[PDB]
């Protein structure tokens, strides 16, 4: 409910940011940094900087996406069913601007939920644990592993 108009965000992210959030293209496997990106901090949508997710929650899952079993709060994120390309899946996206993140699958560690939100890193900016104050995210430092 906080979103620009594409046009804004096709000048203000870069291409592969843009068409994973704004057209759901999911980037290879294996791609992104964020992939093999395990150090302290949160992960907040490209376009609104709202708080998706804490590296405390982030995790392998050999898939070649960034994988977590939880988003920050369920607040944070929206889900749907798609069963496009013939499938049943779970889409999720961010709240408030509505980007295209990736998806959730039942398949996650069973000792802390059994959910994986496998997500694009190129739907995601990384804010390391220290510069969570000078960014105005202080308030979630406690989130952080
Ligand atoms: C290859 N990755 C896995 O098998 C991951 C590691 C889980 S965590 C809690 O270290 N487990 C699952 C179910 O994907
Ligand atoms: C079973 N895997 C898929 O459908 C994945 C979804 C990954 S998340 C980042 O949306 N998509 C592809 C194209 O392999």
């Amino acid at each position: 409910y906080k979103k620009p108009s594409d046009a804004e965000l096709k000048r203000t992210l870069t291409e592969e940011q843009y068409q994973v959030t704004q057209n759901s293209a999911t980037e290879y496997a294996f791609s992104h940094e964020y992939d093999h990106l395990f150090k302290p901090g949160i992960y907040v949508d490209v376009v609104s900087g709202e708080p998706l997710f804490s590296s405390a929650d982030k995790y392998d899952s050999g898939s070649g996406w960034p994988s977590f079993t939880r988003p920050i709060d369920a607040k944070s994120v929206t889900e749907h069913d798609d069963f496009s390309y013939n499938m049943r899946r779970t889409e999720v996206r961010s709240h408030a601007a509505d980007s295209h993140l990736g998806h959730v699958f039942p398949d996650g560690p069973r000792d802390k939920g059994g959910l994986r939100y496998s997500i694009n890193g190129a739907s995601l900016k990384f804010i390391p644990l220290e510069q969570m104050d000078a960014a105005g995210y202080g308030a979630l430092k406690s989130k952080v592993k």
